[PDB]
């Protein structure tokens, strides 16, 4: 049967990407609920967040990473979560990491942007540069890394990419990925490894941003 | 010998409780450094962030879930990360929500009024009331709930009551507590674990808030 519901945004969402990813490769069938804060969502999410997750099971689960982990850890022989407890660990910083670190401050620089929430320059001028120094630690550690932990794709290549996939889609265009070769490379290599790239729309880069920090 | 360093703040830090916890539980020997962002610390977190560990082995970590879930692992008969895959993830969904939906939050309604970072009485009482909106989720699940997660103490008792203690330390009077029973019930027992309390400063609540929202 269907292993359980999900509800989320329409399309790609940065919380969900490897939510999706990992389901999949698991053999795990997903009703996608695209329209989030029905009466269903409210039950598992009273906030309304989304991701948030109801099993057939009808076991029920927000936050992102522990919905991750949990269908994740359904496949006893997955390789996705570490060699060893040290790998694991890791994967749970990346994913903390980047989920706190990163999509928050980028959020913040966003949300101004689009209307959704108020905006002034100076304050987002913070989130932007916040944001990338950040990013900027990843940078400094992917040089001469292939991927984020270990020596072969793991949950936190795949949620990581997946929450980074924000900046992909507003700000990253050209001349960033040209400032920023490594996180580039890595996040272009984890789209188009087929686990990610099933789960996703074809993949597409900026050439100038969509955004800069004006109203 | 010592198991290896911890970088944090002096005292009791919200972020860092739970780690000294379950090393003591787990019978290994951390090594305190109360002094952050020395050489030492930068070379592990180069934002300068605590928590932040380095093994004797000289495995490095940042981020506190991480660090928390490294050390409890450490000892493969714990009972703190429960009993099956879905309290695990239940335990990962409540370490995730206390840090970025309560101490995020409830961060930015404190230091305005710390004077480390700008005030304005609006951001401040947005804030504030975004922070109690997530407790108020703890409050109604917690009825009738003795542990967030199972039936024994876990990981996320002893982790999101260090979380939570940041509201204790300066909001969260004997008014307060009044109105929020079940956290003030469910904080006030995980103080008192002997897991907890052992790496903590004696017991003590709030007759009055040392802060509302003036500057
Ligand atoms: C970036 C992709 C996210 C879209 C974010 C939307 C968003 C809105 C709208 C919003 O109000 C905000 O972000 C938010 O959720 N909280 C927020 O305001 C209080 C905020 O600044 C903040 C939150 C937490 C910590 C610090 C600041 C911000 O303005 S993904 C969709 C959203 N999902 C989550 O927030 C899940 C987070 C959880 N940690 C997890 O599963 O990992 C979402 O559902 N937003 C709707 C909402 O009303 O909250
Ligand atoms: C509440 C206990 C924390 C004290 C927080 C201090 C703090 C300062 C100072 C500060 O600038 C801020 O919080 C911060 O770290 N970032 C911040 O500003 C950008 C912020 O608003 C934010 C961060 C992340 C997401 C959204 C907003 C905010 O003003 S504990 C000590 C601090 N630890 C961490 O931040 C660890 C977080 C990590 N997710 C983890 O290990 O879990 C700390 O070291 N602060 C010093 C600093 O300069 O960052
Ligand atoms: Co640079
Ligand atoms: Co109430």
């Amino acid at each position: 049967m269907v292993f359980g519901t999900l509800y989320t945004f329409p399309g790609d969402q940065c919380r969900t990407i490897a939510i999706k990813a990992v389901a999949k490769a698991n053999g795990l069938d997903l009703d996608i609920r695209e329209t989030p804060r029905t009466p269903d969502h409210l039950s598992i999410s009273k906030l309304g967040k989304v991701p948030a997750f109801q099993g057939a099971d009808s076991f029920k689960l927000f936050e992102c990473m522990a919905i991750a982990l949990y269908i994740t850890s359904q496949n006893e022989q997955t390789t996705l979560l570490g060699k060893d407890k040290k790998e694991y660990a890791e994967i749970i910083k990346w994913m903390s990491f980047f989920n706190t670190e990163i999509v928050i401050l980028m959020t913040q620089q966003l949300l101004p942007q689009l209307g959704v929430i108020p905006y002034d320059r100076d304050q987002v001028e913070f989130f932007a540069n916040m944001t990338q120094r950040s990013v900027d630690v990843v940078e400094e550690y992917l040089q001469d890394r292939t991927f984020l932990v270990g020596d072969q794709l793991s949950l936190a290549d795949l949620f990581c990419a997946g929450n980074i996939s924000l900046g992909f889609q507003f700000f990253y265009g050209k001349a960033w990925r040209q400032q920023n070769p490594n996180v580039s490379r890595w996040y272009e290599m984890v789209c188009h490894q087929p686990i990610y790239a099933a789960v996703t729309d074809k993949f597409q880069l900026l050439d100038e941003p969509k955004l800069t920090n004006n109203p």
